[PDB]
């Protein structure tokens, strides 16, 4: 997809942000949404396409499919990546709305408290989605999926594409939600003294 | 689809808007465009192409496909963009009119109605559009669809693609539909006041 | 399709034109193209692939295809927008060659009839592309096609693909269109006074 | 395809040239290119994979396409475009070279001739690949096709895919070309006087 | 693919280079670039999906294919105009270095040799990628293809897509690199003088 | 994929490195990102899609598929790619950091350390993905690919797509990742005297 307003927005949010908060920007933009577009994608391309179950029963593989895949992993870290830019939106937000108020007459204890509370809220996110992930699917793709929903016929094999790959790159997606944690964590550190 | 042109003109109105309406825009950008571009788009890719009905009736599944989706949801929901888009282009326009009227010779008596009549269009056409959501669809995809349209013979049973993803996105545009209400709604009383 | 360049040139009309005028070309730009963008184009996308014809004789669904859709309405919808287009770009190319000519050593006499011709033609063409289409497919595209064309042996039922939607969009495109005739005769109007 | 770079350097050339050229290098552009990127190039888009020939020996569908179709038309336009266009880029490079070549130190005598010269260039390309066109293909596209080039055992039917919007298109794009060619005379007329 | 960042450096190299060279650049964006983009990677779209073996050996198709198209001419050309672009980018970053030697404190004695081995270099890269050519396919794709690569028992007719057409831009693009050579040997002469 | 962020920075970079660095960027940009983006991807377009298998066991070739390609050689060039740029971003925002502090008040020594640094880790980042490469692949794709993996019967016989191609240019990008490395050492050393 097409991911141009919000680089627009976070770019300017880059100016006004402490030097981890750039760091944090920068991954984001590199290490999650770059590597989605160029790399991930085409990983979960053919996820339902390839899908193969071992039955005669129409319907059975489309039930089969939906059941192991309730939500695709791609479309569950595009919605992570909207949630944890958000709040980086409002703290942008409420700077230009102070530089016009200012006008028309930096991390000030006005705008420091919002700031605080951005970087709480993108680790609340980051958090949550982390867990969700590791609840919904936990953290490997095995290349097995038995299925008895209706309407297949008792217990069926069904086999998922790329198994592997999926896995890596889950792992992947993994280690970077846990690095954007650790930086928001020394931020928040970094502003208490 | 290309959307950069609807933005040129949203992003001009940001600078002629209030504070609650320029995160209406954002909004209106991040969680309804940006979604439908890199997310909902590919669910619904394969909606026909995986739409698998038991029986061997030729023509039958094209009639049974066209009967259970007779608009997709994803074009639905480009409508809805659009026409929720439409009044702030009007306010616009009339603003750029009065700004090249005074340069031939800000919420003035003038513009105020104009502005406050397009807030109520908005809404209007937001609950328009989501009342007319639920009955088309209710907000739930089952995975089994029943047809007994000619010229399927009896009732056939047809098979949904991904009944589940496509439940999460329908109540998550809801979601978002709903908080453009009340950003509206607070925009009223704000001018109220 | 990529319409940069005509966008470049329209919007560069925008200018020159009357309040009337920009309306319709917000109108061309927000209900037209990125509609058949975002919107249309997807759904004729499979428009021959899922038309199923009920026989086992070679040739018979590509050339029963054919006699029902001779020319494809995406197809149709192009050409009308460049059609209704092209006089705004003669128009303003008399501006500019007479902004030259003054440099060199608004709506004047001269530009007037050229202004109100170009609206005049604008009209033809649309009223024009609206009849042909009425005549071409009526309004409603019906879900069964029946077809005599050889190599069919006898008459042949074929099925369409997204008869429903497909009608909900012509209905749509006609309204389009409408409301540019009316916008059309406004303007012929207003210079009238 | 992209067509970036052309667009550039003919945007350029706009400047350097009659008004009938400028009419001519905006017909080149929006009754060509876009026409070619938004509507024909998907006409075209299934040529071969709905090319179906009644038989049942292997090889015979690929070698009779390449029979029917050696290049196909959407390809002979690209390159239509491109020789047509050649010309006009190299007059506008001897005028920027004429003018650093002043600096360091509008149709005289030394350009006229190129540029007379570049007008006939553009008219003897557009007529060479107007009659091309005519002796490979006439200027309709018939549904059936016959032929009996090895492996094809005797004389096979085959069947063209989109026979009468193919049909429309060709005739559109010669009309397109005789207007380019009545522009061109036209400018060496007035050139003339 | 996007080809923007080479095209960035080429374009500023025009500045500095010789006339011929400008064409030069010219031929290599318009006759090669875009040819490749919009018209020759449609035609090579389908080279393996359409190739069709005569047999029902398992893994025939897919070896018998590598066999006849061990790189496929698409992408030995995106190769050779990458290689082919190289020298000028040499050239242009020893010029923007002495530019910048000169402002920290044009064909110079020292440019001047870089710059002739510059064009020898891309003289020798075309006349080799030409030669590579000539030997690995000739330059007619033949329609049949016979192949003994096992798995495939005894000999196997296999049957290429599009041959004629292949042909034509093999020539086609033949002629352009020779074009290319052409010129490279008149800049070479011009400032021998 | 879309990669313009990424060479937002790294252009941004070019300004602050030595003249080797400069030549390692442009490497990066056409021997690396370009081929991967016109040339490399189509090459890997169907590698599962044209991945066949001798037996009529179902799962048996999204096992076999996923057993040979673990991980697919484009998405191993992308993560390469991306940890190679990582430390250059490091460097460019510590040097924007340092020009910020001097404005609130080049390779100085505080710089320097962090440049030969960035040096290293690029030099170490890229022989453990060259490493990494040979153990998991060695550095030819052999045609004939026998699995014994479950539920596959016994040893079955797949057949990769491709392989001749693939071949040439995993050498290629091998070679390429060889001249970065020469070109880092080569820094190192300059950087030395
Ligand atoms: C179904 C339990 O069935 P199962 O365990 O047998 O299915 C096994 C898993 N299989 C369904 C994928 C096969 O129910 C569930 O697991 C529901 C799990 C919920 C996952 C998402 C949690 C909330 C995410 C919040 C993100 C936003 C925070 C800001
Ligand atoms: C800053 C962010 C950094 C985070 C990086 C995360 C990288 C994770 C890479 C590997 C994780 C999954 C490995 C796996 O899932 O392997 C299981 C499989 C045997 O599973 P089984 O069926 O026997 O039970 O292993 C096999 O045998 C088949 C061979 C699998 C080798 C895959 C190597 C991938 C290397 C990627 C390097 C990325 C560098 C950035
Ligand atoms: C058909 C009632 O058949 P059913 O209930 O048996 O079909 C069940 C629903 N199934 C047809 C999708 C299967 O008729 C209907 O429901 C028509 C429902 C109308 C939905 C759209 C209402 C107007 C939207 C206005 C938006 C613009 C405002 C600004
Ligand atoms: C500001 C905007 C925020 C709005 C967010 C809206 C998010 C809605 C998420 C879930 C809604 C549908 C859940 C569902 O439809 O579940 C039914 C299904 C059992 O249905 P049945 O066949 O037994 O009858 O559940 C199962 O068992 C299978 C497991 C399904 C788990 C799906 C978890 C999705 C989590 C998405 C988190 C998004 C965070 C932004
Ligand atoms: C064929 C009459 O056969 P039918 O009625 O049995 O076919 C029924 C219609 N079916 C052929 C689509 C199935 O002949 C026709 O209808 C020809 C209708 C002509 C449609 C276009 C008229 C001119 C458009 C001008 C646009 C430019 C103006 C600026
Ligand atoms: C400024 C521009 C505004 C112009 C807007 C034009 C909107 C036109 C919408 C509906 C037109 C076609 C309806 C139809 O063709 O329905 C026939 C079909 C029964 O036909 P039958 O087979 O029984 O005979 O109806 C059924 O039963 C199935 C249910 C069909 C419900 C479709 C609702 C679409 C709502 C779209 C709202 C767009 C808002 C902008
Ligand atoms: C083959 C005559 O076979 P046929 O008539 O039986 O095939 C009937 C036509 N079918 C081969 C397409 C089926 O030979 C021909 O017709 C060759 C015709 C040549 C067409 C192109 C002429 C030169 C274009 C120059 C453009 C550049 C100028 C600047
Ligand atoms: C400035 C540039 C302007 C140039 C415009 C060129 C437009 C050419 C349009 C029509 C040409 C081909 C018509 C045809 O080939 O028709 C033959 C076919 C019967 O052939 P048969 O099998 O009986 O023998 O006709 C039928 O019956 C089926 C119905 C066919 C109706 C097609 C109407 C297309 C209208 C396009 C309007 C474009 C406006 C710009
Ligand atoms: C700095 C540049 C270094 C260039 C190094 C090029 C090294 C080429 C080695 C080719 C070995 C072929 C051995 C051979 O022959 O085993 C194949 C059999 O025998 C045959 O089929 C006859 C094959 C004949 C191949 C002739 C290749 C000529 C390449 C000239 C390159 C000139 C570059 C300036
Ligand atoms: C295989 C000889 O088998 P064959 O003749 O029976 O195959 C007939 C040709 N078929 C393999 C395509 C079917 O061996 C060859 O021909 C190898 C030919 C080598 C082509 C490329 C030469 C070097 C390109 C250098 C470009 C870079 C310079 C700057
Ligand atoms: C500045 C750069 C300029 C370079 C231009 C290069 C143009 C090369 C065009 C034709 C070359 C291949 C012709 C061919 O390969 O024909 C063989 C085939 C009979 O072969 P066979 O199976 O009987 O043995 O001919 C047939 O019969 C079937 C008819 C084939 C006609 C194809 C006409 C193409 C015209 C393209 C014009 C391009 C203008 C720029
Ligand atoms: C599986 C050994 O099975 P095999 O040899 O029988 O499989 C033969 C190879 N086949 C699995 C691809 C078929 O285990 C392995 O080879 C695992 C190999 C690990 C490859 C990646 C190493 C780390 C990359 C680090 C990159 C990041 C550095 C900055
Ligand atoms: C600065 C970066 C420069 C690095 C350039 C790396 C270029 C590597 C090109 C060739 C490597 C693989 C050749 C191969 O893998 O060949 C094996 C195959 C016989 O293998 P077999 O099945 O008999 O055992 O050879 C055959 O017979 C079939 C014919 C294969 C000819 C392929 C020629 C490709 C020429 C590419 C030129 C690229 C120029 C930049």
């Amino acid at each position: 997809g097409d991911w141009s307003f919000l680089g627009n927005i976070l770019e300017e949010v880059n100016e006004h942000s402490t030097v981890i908060g750039r760091v944090w920007l920068t991954v984001l933009f590199i290490f999650r949404i770059l590597i989605l577009g160029t790399a991930a994608e085409f990983v979960w391309g053919d996820e339902q396409s390839d899908f193969v179950c071992n039955t005669q029963q129409p319907g059975c593989e489309n039930v089969c499919y939906d059941e192991a895949f309730p939500i695709s992993h791609i479309r569950l870290w595009v919605l992570q990546i909207i949630f944890v830019s958000t709040p980086s939106l409002v703290y942008v937000g409420h700077a230009v709305h102070h530089v016009r108020m200012e006008e028309k007459r930096r991390l000030e204890g006005t705008l420091l408290r919002t700031y605080v509370c951005h970087i709480i809220f993108k680790t609340l996110f980051e958090v949550g989605f982390i867990v969700g992930h590791y609840f919904l699917y936990g953290f490997r793709i095995l290349p097995l999926y038995r299925c008895s929903r209706w309407p297949c016929p008792n217990v069926v094999d069904c086999f998922v594409s790329r198994p592997t790959e999926k896995t890596i790159f889950i792992l992947f997606m993994l280690s970077v939600a846990s690095v954007s944690l650790f930086l928001n964590i020394l931020e928040m550190s970094h502003l208490g003294l």
